[PDB]
């Protein structure tokens, strides 16, 4: 893989720091805006996460999921 994993690795990170306390809207909402830069192989990630859910990859992390682990998952790297 390897394909674009620095720049989700690299969002996640910042959702970390993002919000996680106004709401989390804005993590989709930027999640989009960074997202929205697929239309290729990357197109089944993007919908990957949509599929999974913005909220969801930001509730692994919660958990114990890096940046990382939480991309793998919907297999991004």
């Amino acid at each position: 893989g390897e394909i674009l994993c620095n720049l989700c690795t690299g969002l996640i990170n910042t959702l970390e720091n993002l919000l996680t306390t106004k709401g989390a809207d804005k993590v989709k909402d930027y999640i989009s805006s960074l997202c929205n830069k697929a239309s290729g192989f990357i197109a089944t990630l993007c919908t990957k996460v949509l599929d999974f859910g913005i909220d969801k990859l930001i509730q692994l992390i919660e958990d114990k999921v890096d940046a990382n682990a939480i991309c793998a998952k919907i297999h991004a790297c």
